[PDB]
């Protein structure tokens, strides 16, 4: 043992360490990086019941796949998360290689005022023009710099968008895409939903293929 | 309490033992998002122990299933719900598949005035011939368009109850599982309490399996 | 101190955690204040000098007396990344007066977090056989797993050489660069006061090397 009342003192130096040092959590977080599981949650399947609507039939939310399909993925992203830009070809891959299979796009303005923007840009041209959204999502994943409102009128600009008009509709959206998460328990970026578990970040296409067959198969 | 040396060497062993065992973190982790999802649950747990005994020990709510049953959902559900009408039959295949669980019916007169008239109905075929009341609650169920009292009474009719008479004491049953809905926080049908958690909506087989196993474990 | 006493804390940091969440969540505020604090999109990369420029973990292509000095900020398995590191190692070649400093990112997962701690594990303890090891990982056209690491580290004469946590350590310095340097993706690549944000032509490459290397 260890004296009792060091016990107690090892345990505040546990809390007052890792609340003074981030960067230990973060390279706990780069530590578990390396550790090849996906870290499902079932935790929120009541919330996810209970919001099933928000999630799944909400018209402005824009969509990668078949209107069709019998399994919908639904992808809380964030147009200035590195994780974000990776993640989301191999969700993309998903519907090519599985056209039953669909992605719901939940933005959100995580990381400031750029991501507010882009996240309201491709609202509103999923809104306006359903078809020239995922041409301008693309682009956005694809920029390699944080966001500005420059780089945003150029990514619209490149994919054919940049005569539509951010509108306050898509605000009131992308707020509800907040509240959402907040109820799902996601506070990073990506997380993605897959029936009744949510992944709570990126895994490797091999990972998330196997995911989306086993829940594939349970419909 | 602890010397400087300890303090110095006990802050550097919380950074080691986190980096170098990322399944602490993990843990850490799931712990959290389970906190969450039941500091989010907590006022509909509160509101379920303060009804317990409208929910679960109401001899005039109808139950589909073994009086002794280890588990007992409760239904709040509405005979002119189409919803619940594809539902219905998954709650009667959990009984029928796991003889440990049993349905509590808590009929609703959300849709209309032939669901307070269908409703009065099979409570008042349960306590008269309790027997009786699974083959009407069934044939309503299985009406595709909305209840009229034409079809009510064939529907009464074809489960030999039409000689039943529909009481005024049902009624008391009925604005007893109003006033439930209205303290549970269940705004809509079909809703189906297993446990400490509730099924907002309807689900298919598998998911609802998965929820009805989980619970009964926790027996 | 004390070996008995060390298992304890080890033992104490887990449950101390798992027992109460709401450390957890203390902390990821306090990581989420950090990540505010550093975030920015001719300005930060100045401030970042000793963090871009002086970093002995490291790796280092190119003269360490170099006179231009870019930093290719790249992910192994990141295609465009594939691709371009060819170009920047050719200017080296071309330009022996112009070094390369590699800082790996994770952005493209487990993998990539993997391949990362193995060439800067191999830089600390075994500096001359880094770039070898950079190339096969940057050569390899399937998705990095455990499997094609430990084999392009044997090919590399590097496989004796253990994949530490302290490398991990550099790993999220450079995603605490990128972040206060405003680089989200890969590749990204640091030369003088400007930052060339993609894949690009070498020719396009060698005018800009060129003209920074005059500079100087």
């Amino acid at each position: 043992a260890l004296n009792a009342a060091q016990e107690k003192e090892v345990r505040a130096l546990v809390r007052d360490t890792l609340v003074s040092n981030p960067e230990i959590l973060e390279e706990a977080i780069m530590a578990l990086q390396t550790k090849k599981a996906d870290e499902q949650q079932a935790q929120f399947r009541q919330a996810l019941a209970s919001e099933h609507d928000a999630l799944y039939n909400d018209a402005a939310s824009p969509r990668i796949g078949a209107k069709d399909a019998k399994l919908v993925l639904v992808s809380f992203t964030d147009y200035n998360c590195p994780y974000c830009k990776r993640f989301d070809p191999l969700l993309e891959k998903i519907t090519e290689q599985y056209p039953d299979v669909a992605v719901i796009i939940k933005p959100l303005p995580f990381k400031g005022e750029s991501s507010a923007k882009a996240s309201q840009a491709v609202l509103s041209v999923w809104k306006e023009d359903p078809k020239a959204f995922l041409a301008l999502h693309q682009r956005l994943m694809q920029k390699k710099t944080m966001l500005d409102n420059a780089s945003i009128e150029d990514a619209m600009k490149s994919t054919n968008t940049s005569k539509i008009k951010l509108t306050d509709d898509s605000l009131k959206t992308l707020q509800n895409n907040l509240e959402l998460s907040r109820k799902l328990g996601i506070q990073g970026t990506p997380a993605t939903v897959i029936g009744d578990t949510i992944l709570p970040g990126a895994v490797d296409y091999d990972q998330l293929e196997i995911i989306v067959k086993e829940q594939l198969a349970k419909v």
